[PDB]
């Protein structure tokens, strides 16, 4: 086997962002097996032609259970909703097919759970399988947990982390399927609170123990999604289900304190994904509005000089920006995907399991529904370990 | 009547910063009395001497209740820690002095109860009272209070605040009264929780109605300035609701290693956002989410001209003011307020429902359940 | 005519930009030709037929001459040193092909003219041209401009631009080709002063006057490509015979005095192209380093709030950035690139004249010759209007 | 010995900024004498009143040479415009008095000259001078100096600087003694391009050897406060060489829009880099070169340690200085080479080095030649 053949399920909501990583890996990383972009799944036959000459995709199906039976797909790109995770992913690993899935992972835990089980399964027959937590492969994050792993930071004080946004903070914008319940299983939450666990879990290499949260809807009801606006009426609007922000304290389990805030209405914060930790040795700062820049602090320099310095993660030597360009040639959101891509491509020639994991999703999930609980019953939760 | 007396107790914990206030105020303000640096009050005669010599009082007193009999005292700077508040403050009152105290306000709800209660009817008599959350004069913070007022920021959705201090960090730092539960009343939450609680009620001209919180102590034991028990919080750390509907996340510590007085407050509302981090005191960040998205986005106002409140009275724009000029805007305030006949805030009543907002953080933690806080 | 055939020369210098920008174009624009990537031009031939297959081109040739004759090429794209885009873009133009030349346009201001005039020849036949001033398509860049036209600056007083490196700044680097005048043309200066030259005028709508300029090289030998470094000796290093640095004072035609200064030494600086402006009505200011934002200051604003705003340059409305990603979600060094060849394929279609133009070039090419006769004469230069 | 009479002249320039100087040193230090505030002079009898009550100095006098006579004046802190700053100091070195001199130093080279030579041998005879570029004081600045002595920064191939106000950018602000070539000397050069030519010699312990120079006036009249012409140079910008090699790039400007006092230098060496924008004082930035590529970058250096310079005579980490601060620095400087029979720095002869500097960068613009600064 020289080459990966690639399918890829759910392009209407992720199908640029995903393509352009498959498209681009090989080209700029040396890869041990060479990604094809064989089949795009949709059932809207004319939508999915344009969409596969578009992203550069050979041949398309109506139905996703056909790619799992096709030699040449080896790998499934799972891009839907959370509400279908556990259906399609499942079914693709007992096919023999390895599988990238986006996240969060599930829409419950009970799904999550299925999903881990199966994954567990497929990799004892050499089947692997990864949860799409994209921000992971920011440099500049990436980095951040070379710092730790270096012991530069010590025992670990304080998590500090926001997912801050304002794409709904128009009480006008209508409904649509990242407000429905039951499509996302959750908002902010779910969507960009898992985000922020993971990031903040991956980075320590320590885990939650327990959450003290509060979720909460401001704009509760929004014109459906075609009201009319005469000269809007209350008889135009229908119910947003989910939560536009989430927030909640947290203990990890070696002792730090977290604080963790999401949301939807951060007024003229777009894509602010800010991460502190506080330790012993040192500190480690990170937002995403400035995604190149990561800045450590060291606590055993001399106080004459000690300070937060700005790395530029910019060098050949830090991970992944030896495929791209030059010293202050900065990349952006984009290139976490081909990262992705790089890394499941590489895991799967070398027989290894790739990370993260489906376990590891799951105890994201298991955090962001004892955040859930924990609103709804006033109090603290403590995640199964 | 051209002068107003004033007698200062608690010279060893905040004695720089209080008297270089009243020294430069009637020098850079005009101002309807001039303050009189007549009492400094301290047990230890000599090192009190001293320090009235190095700082500009004319006298000395062993005994502070001496301060609440002479005629040239007026007005009564209280600067000791928690502990003696409640005391102090009551007995100025009665005794017609107007009286400015040191956050917080108290050590339990109780006494800031009693304060606020004498504070209300001394101030039926002419008698006034203001409690020292001095942040609240940083040219930037009153900005960032006038934006807010002038309707730039809409319904509130969004108050973040955090706090961040390192000065502890390291375990063998030793203890000092700020570490003693029963001097200082807590840790970080009553010292740094504190301004963070009042500056988020301030600008938004909201208050907190009820909190989840955890209060956590790293080291538990230190070296004396032989060893003894840290009895306070290290860091405090609590979710908030606001009566007006808005979620508030609040983080204070002495464990954030790098940060040294890193107030940072971020606002976000329906027709606009702010945001202010100490370390860059001069600045306020205003969003106005009203502009045209091509170049809407947060503004950084320099606060240094002259239309900025209190910034006339110093030097010209881009020439920065730092930590110790919000004190002298608290005496301009606190002796105009007296001069006009009004109360000056914050009042003892808004000291009272801070320490009732920090009470409920610390029954949240030990309770593990939301706590409400009264109105 | 629905495809426009491309041609490459130069893949071993900047054939990783160019080839993502002609492969990503009409798959995140939609275009009004499709490029198509059909010849990779270089003398290597195995070297060439590698590049091909990491870049996407479908043939290659050993002489470039071939891509002047295949039906098949409609456009040649010229990646070279400076040294031989005179040679090669005028032959393509009187060949019939459009051409996309890099910067700076040529290595001598009778080379730029000559080009210049057969460019004018051209265009009168239908046959376009453009020279790759790259950072013009910075999403934050453009927004610049866009401000100025829209009157937002006023009368312009000040202009400083900074393009601040280090790549070199260590003295036991080895020489190469940047480094030496024949090929290159010159350092600093040729390099990334063209680049502050033309942003400048490009921004503001003027154009530089007059100049007093110093060139200076601070290590002016090094270790040779393949000098034995034992237990490097003088006899190892072989001169540099360009600039290191470039500094300029300025007047533009307006009125506005400009500062330059272009480094290779700035010990720290990655790719820092800074640039603020100052004038009657407002002020601009931008860091690559932090490209994403644009900063703008109003001068009608009430002085309560006057103040630089801090634009994410990421809203739909803002230039290029439909084609892309969300609000937050940032761009980076190489869509520049797809932007250039969007408005080149757009302007062909069209049948308009892309800017820059080669006469633009020209006149960058006059600032940076007057910049350097300056420096030796030690006598500010006037700029040809 | 323990005290030192002061007595300042031109209190209607910088009366504000030195008085508070000299009153806040001695509670803030632990200073060898104690500067009192003994003589303001002023030829208007009653506004000169009006400011020593106001800024805390004891007696006034109409005649300036008067303040030469008293004993109670031991050092003449003089404030006025360039225009007089050379008959002023050196009468006063001449009758025995300690100098302190705002800058730049004079108006010509030949009146700084004279003033050197008069320094020189005042200071054999130990008569003390100083030259006010207060920005050298400020705690970031003086690390900056460090940072270079320690030979963190190493060989200085690059020195930018700028200095970016726009305080008269609007062409209907009035004419000042700012604006008088006659009172002044020069424009936006003399007042704000010294600041900048002086500090990055003494940051780097270089000095400039050459200049390419512009001066432009962008509002040639304006009104009073009918209208009158503009006599100086609204902007300056040079090239330069420093003797060690490195090359400049200078700016300095009333006309950047929305720069308030930005003052902005980065040095690049060798070794490592420096950054420092004024309008963010408290921080210093430092890339040091030698650091491994995987962590290098520009630290920000929070200047609030108290091993800082002259940070241990005030607040806590984090707690923020100003423009003021360094005026008190330099008081504290000043009293102390007194006190140890030492000579301050910058010394007039260097005051004079800055001088040609900027006479050269003013000839350089109107012959179109380059000039070389005498050693």
């Amino acid at each position: 086997m020289t080459n990966l053949g690639i399918g890829l399920i759910g392009y209407a909501f992720m199908g640029a962002a995903h393509s352009q990583a498959w498209r681009s890996a090989p080209r700029f990383f040396d890869l041990p097996l060479h990604p094809d972009l064989n089949v795009l799944c949709g059932r809207d036959a004319e939508a999915v032609r344009a969409a596969a000459g578009k992203l550069g995709w050979s041949t398309t199906e109506t139905d996703w259970r056909t790619l799992l039976e096709r030699d040449d797909v080896q790998l499934v790109d799972v891009c839907t909703p959370g509400d279908s995770h556990a259906e399609i992913a499942i079914a693709a690993l007992e096919a023999g097919k390895h599988v990238l899935c986006e996240k969060p992972l599930a829409n419950t835990v009970a799904e999550a759970e299925a999903m881990a089980a199966a994954a567990a399964k497929a990799a004892a027959g050499g089947i692997r399988s990864m949860v799409g937590f994209t921000y992971r492969r920011v440099p500049a994050i990436a980095l951040a947990r070379k710092l730790v792993a270096d012991g530069k930071i010590g025992t670990v004080r304080h998590v500090r982390a926001q997912y801050l946004q304002d794409w709904i903070a128009d009480p006008e914008a209508p409904l649509s399927w990242r407000l429905d319940k039951d499509k996302a299983g959750s908002g902010a939450l779910g969507d960009i609170g898992a985000h922020i666990v993971d990031l903040t879990q991956f980075i320590t290499g320590d885990r939650i123990a327990e959450v003290s949260g509060r979720l909460e809807t401001f704009v509760k009801e929004r014109p459906k999604p075609e009201a009319h606006s005469g000269l809007t009426a209350s008889a135009e609007r229908g119910p947003v289900t989910v939560d536009d922000a989430a927030v909640f304290l947290a203990t990890f389990r070696g002792g730090a304190l977290g604080v963790f805030e999401a949301t939807r209405f951060a007024t003229g914060r777009k894509n602010a994904i800010r991460i502190e930790i506080n330790g012993s040795k040192g500190s480690l700062a990170f937002d995403f509005e400035d995604m190149n820049l990561l800045h450590f602090y060291d606590a055993t320099e001399d106080p004459e000089t000690a300070g937060f310095r700005r790395i530029l993660a910019t060098e050949p030597v830090h991970p992944y920006v030896a495929g791209w360009w030059p010293p202050g040639h900065l990349l952006g959101y984009e290139h976490g995907f081909t990262h992705q891509v790089v890394d499941l491509v590489t895991a799967i020639a070398e027989g290894k399991d790739p990370e993260p994991s489906f376990a590891d999703g799951l105890q994201v999930q298991r955090v962001l529904a004892a955040v859930e609980t924990s609103s709804t019953s006033r109090q603290w939760q403590e995640i199964p370990e």
